[PDB]
């Protein structure tokens, strides 16, 4: 399949995922200066800005590459934050709502 339509699709999909994160809690890396124990629990931080950089660096060449980093955003947040927090529930909401975005986008990629 052709590269350019695939990257256009991933850009649109990433924008749709960011729209689901209405608090923008996943827009940029977790600020390690404020959370010095974060790396004690989380081996690979991820966020939507880093995903955009990876996309434009041609690091995502199949849908799994892209969805893996999305899943890291969600799983890191569930792991680090207590269940009774807004942050934890925001990851649950993103998993549910972003999952639906991802399933339709993957289907578009399969038509290529
Ligand atoms: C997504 C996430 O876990 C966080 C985003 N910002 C945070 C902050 C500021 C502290 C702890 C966790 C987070």
């Amino acid at each position: 399949m052709q590269l350019t339509p695939f990257l256009i699709l991933l850009r649109k999909t990433l924008e749709q995922l960011q729209e689901k994160d209405t608090g923008n809690i996943f827009s940029e890396p977790v600020p390690l200066s404020e959370v010095p124990d974060y790396l004690d629990h989380i081996k690979k931080p991820m966020d939507f800005f880093t995903m955009k950089q990876n996309l434009e660096a041609y690091r995502y060449l199949n849908f799994d590459d892209f969805e893996e980093d999305f899943n890291l955003i969600v799983s890191n947040c569930l792991k680090y934050n207590a269940k009774d927090t807004i942050f934890y529930r925001a990851a649950v909401r993103l998993r549910e709502q972003g999952g639906a975005v991802l399933r339709q986008a993957r289907r578009q990629a399969e038509k290529m």
